[PDB]
DNA sequence: CCGACGGCGCATCAGC
DNA sequence: GCTGATGCGCC
DNA sequence: GTCGG
């Protein structure tokens, strides 16, 4: 981690702008620079050297020089010492509490974990569960556990209907040795871009995972996207495994490639890639890649039979999932 | 100097 | 009930 | 906050 000190600083600045400033573009700018710097293969000696990188500008170069000189940034030193900012940043670590709700809670005098615990009745469902598992959700998932979880989901899904295909994406598919959570893309030939011949396709699967006590809680759910909690089973006399986040996204089967591109990420890889498509006259979503017409509007879906096809359209050499960890 | 910055699912709420 | 705005979430 | 035009 050649420039861990700098990228940590930028990440902290990004979080501040998002959770406290509510300046979402500053948030995206900081994350973009942190990312471009993380992959830069030299130990950075000056801001001017970082500025040569796209995404790193004058302001970030200045902060980089301060950080290399002193080992800190005064701006962040002060943000840390600010009670309202610290509280707001903390509350936003609970799933379901964002910048708006965090500020509101701080206003009402709710600003710690203990305050939250005694004011459970002030939380919506999602927040209640986010709080319930606050500690567990901060732990990472070793790839070995991800492999155990994969086997359970794929095997249980098989038991509902052999025609389902479940694919674990997210950092797992990019080959990470540890994951923040588990993301599962689901397809079934009853659900395509042209028709929904079978209702309840996602629910059925959620039910089955709930039946075997894998899924333990639900944050939100609809016809195509489930967001909840899950837990691996423990052996006799062994400590319980931590509760984990799970996301399941049902995608039309004929649009699997755009879907697996989306759900593989990273999030920054996706932003970068979709921005580039626009520059080249295309717009990409989890469903389709389409042409931009002369006016502002998108054309019919272009044919796609591979992830690589999407890269071709926008004139990018193909990138393996393992190299999409931006 | 400026305008754009990726795209979209689910929960909640205000107005009708 | 509907619809659109907003929040929070996903990668 | 950074970028292209
Ligand atoms: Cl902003
Ligand atoms: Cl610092
Ligand atoms: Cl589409
Ligand atoms: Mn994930
Ligand atoms: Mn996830
Ligand atoms: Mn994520
Ligand atoms: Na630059
Ligand atoms: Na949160």
């Amino acid at each position: 981690t050649l420039n861990g000190g700098i990228t940590d600083m930028l990440t902290e600045l990004a979080n501040f702008e998002k959770n406290v400033s509510q300046a979402i573009h500053k948030y995206n700018a900081y994350r973009k620079a942190a990312s471009v710097i993380a992959k830069y293969p030299h130990k950075i000696k000056s801001g001017a050297e970082a500025k040569k990188l796209p995404g790193v500008g004058t302001k970030i170069a200045e902060k980089i020089d301060e950080f290399l000189a002193t080992g800190k940034l005064r701006k962040l030193e002060k943000i840390r010492q600010d009670d309202t900012s610290s509280s707001i940043n903390f509350l936003t670590r609970v799933s379901g509490i964002g910048p708006s709700a965090a500020r509101k809670f701080v206003d009402e005098g709710i600003k710690t974990l203990e305050d939250l615990r005694k004011n459970e009745d002030k939380l919506n469902h999602h927040q209640r569960i986010g709080l319930k598992y606050f500690g567990d959700f901060e732990k990472r998932i070793p790839r070995e556990e991800m492999l155990q979880m994969q086997d359970i989901v794929l095997n249980e899904v098989k038991k509902v209907d052999s025609e389902y295909i479940a694919t674990v994406c997210g950092s797992f598919r990019r080959g990470a040795e540890s994951s923040g959570d588990m993301d599962v893309l689901l397809t079934h030939p009853s659900f395509t871009s042209e028709s929904t011949k079978q209702p309840k396709l996602l629910h059925q699967v959620v039910e089955q995972l709930q039946k075997v006590h894998f899924i333990t809680d639900t944050l939100s759910k609809g016809e195509t996207k489930f967001m909840g909690v899950c837990q691996l089973p423990s052996k006799n006399d062994e400590k319980e495994y931590p509760h984990r986040r799970i996301d399941i996204r049902l995608i039309p089967k004929d649009q699997y490639y755009c879907g697996v591109l989306y759900f593989t990420g990273s999030d920054i890889f996706n932003k970068n890639m979709r921005a580039h498509a626009l520059e080249k006259g295309f717009t990409i979503n989890e469903y389709t890649i389409r042409p931009l017409g002369v006016t502002g509007v998108a054309g019919e879906p272009l044919p796609v039979d591979s992830e690589k096809d999407i890269f071709d359209y926008i004139q990018w050499k193909y990138r393996e999932p393992k190299d999409r960890s931006e």
